[PDB]
């Protein structure tokens, strides 16, 4: 249930927002398109709909299910 550091090693299973959101999948590009794609970062673990932090944010995020809601931190703790 934690991540190291800023969370850009964490390969966990987790998909939920801090809100309690649903992630999106970052090969979707619905409700959000973005170029976060397992495409253009295949070393970042962009893997179903998993938190993660391919741009070195201070935890794992995701894009959000919720059209309103781009994206937010998941709902994590810092080790
Ligand atoms: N760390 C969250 C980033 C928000 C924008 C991501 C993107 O639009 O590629």
């Amino acid at each position: 249930q934690c991540y190291h550091g800023n969370g850009q090693s964490y390969r966990g299973t987790f998909s939920t927002t801090v809100t309690g959101r649903t992630c999106q999948s970052w090969s979707s590009m619905t409700p959000h398109r973005h170029q976060r794609t397992p495409e253009n970062y295949p070393n970042d673990g962009l893997t179903m709909n998993y938190c993660r932090n391919p741009d070195a944010d201070t935890g794992p995020w995701c894009f959000t299910t919720d059209p309103s809601i781009r994206w937010e931190y998941c709902n994590l703790t810092r080790c």
